Parts: C-alpha cells; sequence; structure tokens
C-alpha cells in the first residue's frame, strides 16, 4: 500500500468517516487515478498498487465540502488540496479538518 | 483590500518572505482563469492582488508556491505547492485573509472573514 490518506475531525474530535477523497496524476492536465471513502477509522487504504504508483506529481482532492455538508456545518473551503511529486528516492497523506480551516502532512518512510 | 495572503515559516520561525501567490477563478466552463498574484514582502503579507470591483462571487483558488520557497532556502520540501479552494462573496462582499503555515512536509491554512 504506497499511498494512505488519514482524515481527522478537528471541530468533532473523531475520525472524518465516509469523506470522498480523489487522486488525479498529472499528464499538462489532471488525470483521475483513485479513489474512495474514508473508513470508521477516517482511513482510505488500498487505493493504488506499488506497479501502478509511479513517479509524478499527485494531486490529493479531500472532499471536505460534502463532509461538512453532511452534518450541517457550514464550510469555508470546496475541498482540501495536497500536490505533491511521488518519487521512489511509502506516503501517508493526513488531514486535519475544521470549517474555515485544515492542516496537512506527508508521513514518507 | 478584499483578499489578503499572509505566509508564516514555522522552522525559521519568521514570515515567509518573496513567496510566490497566484489566484485563479472557476470559469464558465470549469477551468482556472489566471484572477491575481503577487509576491509576499518582508511582513509575509501580500496586498493588492485585486480590489473590491474586481473581486466578484465565484470559485477561487489560491496557490501558494511553497516549492520555490523551500528550494531558494536550501531544503528539498514535499508538496508543489499549498492550495486553498473556496466560494467568496456567495451572500454579498466580504474581506477575506488567507493565512499559511510552512513546514517543508507539512502546511495549514486558515480564512479569516470579514464583514
Ligand atoms: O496516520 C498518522 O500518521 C497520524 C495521523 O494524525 N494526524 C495528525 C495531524 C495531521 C495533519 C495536521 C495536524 C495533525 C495533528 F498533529 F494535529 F494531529
Ligand atoms: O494573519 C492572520 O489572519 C493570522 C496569521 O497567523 N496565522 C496563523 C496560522 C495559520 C495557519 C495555520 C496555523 C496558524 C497558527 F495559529 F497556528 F499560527
Amino acid at each position: 500500500c504506497p499511498l494512505m490518506v488519514k482524515v481527522l475531525d478537528a471541530v468533532r474530535g473523531s475520525p472524518a468517516i465516509n469523506v470522498a477523497v480523489h487522486v488525479f496524476r498529472k499528464a499538462d492536465t489532471w488525470e483521475p487515478f483513485a479513489s474512495g471513502k474514508t473508513s470508521e477509522s477516517g482511513e482510505l487504504h488500498g487505493l493504488t498498487t506499488e506497479e501502478e504508483f509511479v513517479e509524478g506529481i499527485y494531486k490529493v482532492e479531500i472532499d471536505t465540502k460534502s463532509y461538512w455538508k453532511a452534518l450541517g456545518i457550514s464550510p469555508f473551503h470546496e475541498h482540501a488540496e495536497v500536490v505533491f511529486t511521488a518519487n521512489d528516492s511509502r506516503y501517508t497523506i493526513a488531514a486535519l479538518l475544521s470549517p474555515y480551516s485544515y492542516s496537512t502532512t506527508a508521513v514518507v518512510t
């Protein structure tokens, strides 16, 4: 599992459950690559395989807007967007969500 | 000044000076049109990107060029940039401050919206 995403809710103090996440790879346009929804643990595994996940620029779009929308909280952002170059020389993208703010970090091991 | 950007550096505890910032607005075909751009000053602030007349309702993307920043300091960062996408002025005109806090493998962004 070369790419995992983990999403937390800073208002509720909980994982962010059932959040839609779309990954794109840069082709100079954006092409769909993977997607899924976070689990009960706020996690998204099995997006891609080592074979598929080659060097390149990737964008992870976290559909935070629909997440806040579904609990009746007014959100600011359309989404959280995390753009990074993946290089061969294992990635967890973690995001921490609030209605008017978000934080993201990469754990690369 | 309806749209301001402030950028801080979490490694050095200082404003993030001379950081490029590009703002785009979503167009009538779901593409991103260039809207405004500039560079942060000594205080890590970017003022004068737009005017209230130009800053109409829409979906805007503020892209902070964190990669050239970190490279100009001699550091290899993770992200290509920091991005913030949001709808503005949807219920009338507002004043927006977009603040970002930068680390080589992380960033945070927050929005302060005034009437
Ligand atoms: O799976 C993992 O590596 C750990 C998940 O936890 N993520 C935490 C986290 C993520 C983004 C911004 C701020 C934080 C925090 F520091 F505030 F908590
Ligand atoms: O100019 C403004 O509106 C506020 C400027 O300061 N920004 C602070 C800030 C921004 C993003 C994440 C975390 C923080 C922080 F609180 F942790 F430091």
